[PDB]
């Protein structure tokens, strides 16, 4: 079913991606994303760091950022850890050029995520796909490729738009062009059920691999579930929650996002 949904929806994902590949449209998307999603990005990073520590009882050694933009995630991670192997990939040359100007000890690659194996061979502890999964022409193929790059103790963490959150998404727009941008992005997005089906398809074909999907603000983990408690106790995630969307303004206008994990814990003989 999901393979069909993905294929028939391909034009919608092509249209969404125009907002990142043309200079004028890219100004609109960059402004919106940095104004509205920067806080979310911090929360998402602290979420995966906290999850990784709780799940594997160690810190990650390597992180790969898919659709890394101007390298904001990699910069955040670079200041957090003294030693960590960092890689970012993005198909926008302008984004990668900007990322390289940060002067960080990290590898930035300009290519379609499809081609990652031609650039990266070392296994990754965390592969992060933040607010860009709906832009890929072939998302099933991408994830299958990335699973091959996962280390012994690893996860793919995907955060993306929920198709059903369109109304709330539009409330955040501050211009008609932002409305147009968001409409195009949401048209490319999946429902929660479709997202869950997608992760089911890519994981049950893999040894030592489980998955989790949810709408909960904290990593999609239900507020009666186990990982939720570990996360809510985490000092770093708590810090991020305070000053991310901790302004006045009375209300926040928060569209619910999809949160997906592909978790690998290889058992050796
Ligand atoms: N096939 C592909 N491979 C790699 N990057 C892609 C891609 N399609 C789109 N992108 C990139 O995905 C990004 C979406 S916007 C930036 C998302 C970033 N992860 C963040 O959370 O802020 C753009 O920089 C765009 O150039």
């Amino acid at each position: 079913e999901i393979e069909t949904i993905v294929r028939e929806s391909e034009a919608n994902r092509i249209q969404a991606q125009t907002w990142f590949s043309h200079p004028e449209k890219s100004k609109v998307s960059f402004r919106y994303d940095e104004r509205e999603t920067s806080s979310i990005r911090s929360i998402s990073i602290e979420t995966f760091l906290s999850f990784y520590s709780s799940k594997f009882n160690r810190e990650p050694y390597s992180v790969l950022d898919i659709g890394c933009g101007q390298g904001q995630v990699i910069q955040y991670l670079n200041s957090r850890f003294q030693k960590i192997e960092l890689t970012g990939i993005d198909s926008s040359a302008q984004a990668i050029s900007s990322a390289k100007k940060l002067g960080i000890n990290a590898s930035f690659i300009c290519s379609n995520a499809e081609n990652i194996m031609q650039y990266v061979s070392k296994k990754q502890d965390i592969i992060f796909i933040h607010l860009c999964f709906g832009l890929f022409k072939n998302p099933i193929a991408i994830v299958n490729t990335l699973i091959h790059l996962l280390s012994d103790q690893s996860c793919i963490y995907i955060v993306d738009l929920d198709r059903n959150s369109l109304g709330e998404g539009l409330n955040t727009a501050q211009s008609r062009e932002e409305e147009a941008y968001l409409k195009d992005q949401y048209r490319a997005s999946l429902t929660m059920e479709e997202f869950k089906q997608l992760l089911h398809v890519v994981t049950k074909e893999q040894h030592g691999v489980s998955f989790h999907v949810g709408n909960s603000f904290i990593g999609g983990f239900d507020e009666t579930s186990s990982q939720f408690f570990s996360l809510m106790r985490n000092r770093n995630l708590q810090d991020a929650l305070r000053t991310s969307v901790g302004e006045q303004l009375k209300q926040s206008q928060m569209p619910a996002l999809l949160h997906g994990w592909i978790i690998k814990n290889k058992r050796y003989t």
